[PDB]
RNA sequence: GGUCACUCUGCUAUUUAACUUUACGUUGUAGCUCCCUUUCUCGAAAGAGAACCGUUGCUACAAUAAGGCCGUCUGAAAAGAUGUGCCGCAACGCUCUGCCCCUUAAAGCGCUUUAAGGGGCAUCGUUUAU
DNA sequence: AAGTTAAATAGCAGAGTGACC
DNA sequence: ATATGATTTTA
DNA sequence: TAAAATCATATGTA
């Protein structure tokens, strides 16, 4: 039918596609079709979707579990007589229940209590049951943390229960435990009859009980199957088979390079090593140059060799062997000289135990039968496990023996399975197959490339199967020599310099060495405050705090930049506010001078420096998700899809910097606010971009000092754009692809866009004067596809609950902490009438320190008592909101805003367009809504939809419609409906910001237009068609 | 010779998914409590006392998506007892269900019916736990 | 905040085979 | 980003 | 005035 490449240029976002027709030398004659189809819709303002969907859940099963442990609680102090049915209200709550728990908490040590009292105590000492430490682990004057929390904290700050502002108290499960135990005898000895022996170990048990984070196939669900053997599961990498497989692989693949050649060991060599680190801890390389004696002309093969003992690092260690011989000799089952006495099947069976199970249940459960019980608690005592090799425990059992008899690893996976490359899927099929979903647990990447074969399929449908596939990666241009080795020397330092500081951290006792390596950085002194931190109390969690000096809420950066360190007293009065704005903006400031100082004078580097100090759009994200998109996309492509291509390999893998580079040198180089459309340009590029030119390029960078960049090379002879070497596909290529990906010619972006087929037509002819085969058949303007969004999940309502009491009157009212109430929120504090003092006392406050609740409320803020004596301390009011709407919440006792309109059904009635909006929760409890929006008007008196109306459609997020004004014709992707308002924001497809705010046209009216119709649209922008819903749909 | 892809290993820099807990925060309700509008009551008046409502501080208890379920024991039933009790903000997919959109053939006069085929998106099916 | 896990890719290095220029 | 209150301009 | 555009503000955390 056609010969044509399709090139795709895939981001976390869009893809952008194109196909060039070819010649049967497969030279590029020609430009068929080009696209961009976007998916784009996501981020949290900053992490991920699926992310949210797992804190929720996260949560959902913590409050559950509090909840459900607190019930058999009450059922527990029931059936053991504490309380006899008479205590209880309908709903099962505890009747008279004191709340008073912390001070007979106290009070249980010395006096007998009422079986409400004690109930009491319990169900405290259960709902708060303070964190249990979950890693390996193998005061004075107070007697229990309910005392020291009363005696201490109540005395000095006021409360006891924590605080965002003063947090005092965290406790250990193991304390309240030491509490729990000593209230039963001091409560059995005072004669207490309900020490009831079987609520003793209930109670104790509901109080230290929490389901394991990993038991039964929870980590072989997770891991990965065998390159070779896909069957049967990769091998523990602390496995006998699996270290023995790495130190062979080490030790066989191991070159000496002497004076003037390179040498494999000699057998009598390998029979000299082969032992010694199991003989030893650790064979460093030290210990190997001296058992083979070597030379001293003699080095090994690829080792770093700087200004350091570079031969002291370990060549190889057998982990796993010296764990489990120490384990038995710290135990006294096994003598530190002789070797350890258990098969390599057991060292197996045990490795694999504990790296797939960590409950003593599950790894017992698979140990008891095959290992003896001395030894299994032995091990079970000091014994971690973790990680996995590549390969399975049948392989390498197969493989293993061959490397022992010499062999290479190549040779002996040939020997074995034919090649050493792995089992591969090559099933060529016509349409690329499902990805298959089970291979990917990243939803980004997975609807990446989804997409990217949704796109695929339909060039398929469209034009048959193409003779080759250019997709572009993310991998840098084959470095020079010089460069690489540069590379090394800064990764080996990274390694070096952790090791370093590491070491001077466990000389006083991964956040951890950071704090300290930060310390050294600022020479030491609290970067906003300069008092020079005592060098102590690195623990006491809220004393130096790690900082986000960019606000991650504002910036979106974690990275090793913008974390200034400095103690409590300053990180509180700044909250979300750049080190400028911090420091006092417009005018200097004594710790302003002071931040300018620590800045110059701070070994924090060159570039921090200057990102410390600034005065919008997180520029810079997840390039680590194309990677992997276009990596994956490219295997697979290859694997399992019929091409026609000359070649066995017709799938072509270019990269980033080679189409920056040949856009450098067809012409084409330009920045991107303009549309979204040159994710298609590129696409181009990548179909024009040959395997050829990433050698010749890659020679040209590696070998001539061409930088792989800008394309130009020194020479001392002046600096040249390497241009020449590089011709473009055909003559005018700048001018086809400029018209044909943006509707305008090259030179200026001012023109008007021919935006229909025959102006573009017109345009082509007439600026390539000379070029009959750029306009042809399939010729259409590119229009932008967005993928459409319609499902009816989504977030109920937002998080944040507000009392609904005066929800009769359109306001609800919410806690504004005073820290946080700037005067517009004042002015709606609700006794703003009811206590005048304290109104014109917090704006007396507030208007004396220029309006910054941050500064204005630093020291206490007091009620007043009309004599002048002082009262009550205020840290937050009560202050009205509007709200014209919300989600009922909490049993029906809290409003929250709505979070997700899920869809807009359209109507029609005497040539007028009505709009009903329906929310997420509406769904959830089955309600179809009633009333379509009408603009000043609270929805009470919202138009009602009867039988007198004429349902049109549905809109789902980003379908397309069609609006025509009498002002106007309006065509883009729905985005929004006011509420208050009753408009619809369109997106236009390529988002050119010169149009509507940033290619967003705010506010349109659809209530007055001629026609308002809804059109649908295919993956590669082309089957533009309206269509007509017969039935209202359902919510479920 | 070179370049690239892929397998295995060591490393440097990053990313993602799943799980178990904690301490807060929000709203509701109580008690004690700060202020304080209005209204009563006793004062000859300074004052004292009460009530609804607002609301400060501490402590407790409940709820912590909107919403749907499940085991096990008693029981003819009604219903009781009981649980390290479970789902719900993601994405994919087309075997079933539903909606939109093509295309072909037949038969009637741009539309419908029949038949078949194809595609998209789902409130359908999976990951996903009963 | 604490904590147990598995998965992926860009780069550097070491051992290999096989397509393509 | 979305949801939507509050305000201005057009018809 | 009704309808259409515009401006403006807020979003759970360790």
């Amino acid at each position: 039918s056609i010969n044509y490449i399709l090139g795709l240029d895939i981001g976390i976002a869009s893809v952008g596609w194109a196909m060039v027709e070819i010649d049967e030398e497969e030279n590029p004659i020609r430009l068929i079709d080009l696209g961009v189809r976007v998916f784009e819709r996501a981020e949290v303002p900053g992490d991920s979707l699926a992310m949210a969907r797992r804190l929720a859940r996260s949560v959902r099963r913590l409050t559950r579990r509090r909840a459900h442990r607190l019930l058999r609680t009450r059922r527990l102090l029931k059936r053991e007589g504490v309380l006899q049915a008479a205590n209880f209200d309908e709903n099962g709550l505890i009747k008279s229940l004191p709340n008073t728990p912390w001070q007979l908490r106290a009070a249980a040590l010395d006096r007998k209590l009422t079986p409400l009292e004690w109930s009491a105590v319990l169900l405290h000492l259960i709902k708060h049951r303070g964190y249990l430490s979950q890693r390996k682990n193998e005061t004075g004057d107070f007697r229990t943390p309910a005392e020291l929390a009363l005696n201490k904290f109540e005395k000095e700050s006021g409360h006891i229960r924590n605080q965002r502002s003063d947090y005092s108290h965290t406790f250990s499960r193991k304390d309240l435990q030491a509490e729990l135990i000593l209230l039963f005898e001091k409560q059995k000895e005072f004669g207490n009859p309900h020490v009831s022996g079987g609520l003793k170990e209930g109670i104790e048990t509901l109080l230290m009980t929490q389901r394991p984070a990993l038991s039964g196939d929870a980590v072989q669900k997770m891991l990965g199957h065998c390159t070779f053997e896909p069957a049967e599961p990769k091998a523990a990498k602390n496995t006998y088979t699996a270290e023995r497989f790495i130190w062979l692989t080490k030790l066989n693949n191991l070159r000496i390079l002497e004076q003037g050649s390179e040498r494999p060991l000699t057998d009598t060599e390998r029979a000299t090593l082969m032992d010694e680190p199991y003989r030893k801890s650790k064979l460093t390389y030290a210990q190997a140059r001296k058992l083979l004696g070597l030379e001293d002309t003699a080095f090994f093969k690829g080792l770093r060799y700087g200004k350091d003992n570079a031969e002291a690092s370990t060549l190889m260690e057998m982990k796993a062997y010296h764990a489990i011989s120490r384990a038995l000799e710290k135990e006294g089952l096994k003598d530190k000289k002789s070797p350890l006495n258990l098969s390599p099947e057991l060292q197996d069976e045990i490795g694999t135990a504990f790296s797939l199970f960590k409950t003593d249940e599950d790894i017992t459960g698979r140990l008891k039968d095959r290992i003896q019980p001395e030894i299994l608690e032995a091990l079970l005592k000091h014994i971690s496990f973790d990680k996995f090799v590549q390969i399975s425990l049948k392989a390498l059992r197969r493989i293993v023996p061959l490397m022992e008899q010499g062999k290479r690893y190549d040779e002996a996976c040939a020997e074995i399975y034919g090649d050493h490359y792995g089992k591969k899927n090559t099933e060529e099929k016509i349409y690329l197959p499902p990805i298959p979903a089970d291979e990917i647990r990243n939803p980004v990447v997975l609807r990446a490339l989804s997409q990217a074969r949704k796109v695929i399929n339909g060039v398929v449908r469209r034009y048959g199967s193409p003779a080759r596939i250019h997709i572009e990666t993310a991998r840098e241009v084959g470095k020079s020599f010089k460069d690489r080795k540069e590379i090394e020397k800064r990764q080996e330092e990274n390694r070096k310099d952790r090791e370093k500081a590491a070491a001077k951290f466990r000389e006083y006792f991964s956040k951890d060495i950071l704090k300290l390596r930060l310390y050294e950085q600022q020479h030491g002194k609290c970067l906003y405050s300069g008092k020079e931190i005592n060098l102590g109390r690195l623990n006491e969690k809220g004393y130096v705090e790690i900082d986000h000096a960019l606000p991650f809420s504002r910036t979106w950066d974690d990275s090793f930049n913008n974390k200034v360190l400095v103690l409590g007293s300053e990180n509180q009065n700044k909250g979300n506010q750049t080190p400028y704005e911090y420091f006092n903006g417009k005018d200097n400031s004594r710790e302003w001078q002071e931040f300018k100082a620590r800045v110059e004078t701070s070994r924090f580097p060159r570039s921090k420096k200057q990102r410390i100090l600034l005065q919008d759009g997180f520029k810079e994200r997840n390039l680590n998700d194309t990677r992997y998109v276009n990596r994956f996309l490219c295997q697979f492509v290859a694997d399992r899809m019929r091409l026609t291509g000359k070649g066995k390999k017709r799938v072509f893998a270019s990269n980033g910097q080679i189409t920056n580079l040949l856009r450098g040198f067809w012409g084409l180089r330009k920045v991107r606010a303009e549309n979204d459309r040159h994710h298609a340009l590129d696409a181009v590029v990548v179909a024009c971009s040959t395997v050829a030119m990433q050698q010749k390029i890659t020679r040209f960078v590696r070998y001539k000092e061409m930088n792989a960049f800008d394309g130009k090379t020194i020479d001392t002879g002046e600096v040249l754009h390497q241009k020449t070497h590089f011709p473009q596909p055909w003559e005018f290529f700048a001018q086809e692809v400029m018209i044909r990906v943006f509707g305008k010619p090259d030179g200026k972006p001012e023109f008007e866009e021919a935006d229909t087929l025959e102006k573009l037509r017109t345009l082509l002819a007439e600026k390539l004067s000379s070029r009959p085969e750029a306009v042809h058949e399939y010729v259409t303007p590119l229009f932008v596809s967005r993928a459409p969004n319609r499902k009816m999940s989504g977030q109920g309502h937002m998080e944040t609950v507000k009392s609904a009491k005066r929800l009769d009157e359109g306001v609800s009212v919410l806690r504004v902490p005073l820290t946080q109430l700037k005067l517009k929120d004042l002015e709606k504090m609700v006794n703003r009438e009811r206590e005048p003092k304290l109104y014109e006392a917090l704006k007396a406050r507030l208007e004396a320190h220029k309006d910054d609740p941050a500064k204005a409320f630093a020291e206490p803020f007091y009620k007043y008592d009309k004599a002048g004596n002082r009262t009550q301390q205020v840290k937050a009011v009560r202050v009205e909101q509007v709200q014209k709407t919300g989600v009922w919440v909490r049993n029906h006792n809290g409003i929250a805003d709505n979070a997700t309109m899920v869809r807009v059904d359209v109507f029609e009635k005497g040539d007028k367009y009505y709009l009903v909006p329906i929310y997420s929760w509406q769904v959830a409890k089955g309600i179809l809504p009633d009333r379509a929006v009408v603009q000043g008007k609270d929805e009470e008196d919202w138009q009602l939809i009867d039988d007198s109306f004429n349902f049109k459609f549905s809109l789902h997020p980003n379908d397309l419609v069609e609006v025509i004004t009498k002002k106007a014709r309006m065509f883009g992707y729905f985005a929004s409906c006011h509420r208050g308002t009753g408009n619809i924001n369109i997106r236009i497809h390529d988002l050119d910001h010169k149009i509507g705010k940033n290619g967003i046209l705010e506010g349109i009216g659809v209530k007055t237009a001629l026609s308002f119709q809804k059109y649908q649209i295919d993956e590669l922008g082309k089957e533009i068609r309206p269509c007509r819903l017969k039935k209202r749909p359902p919510v479920r």
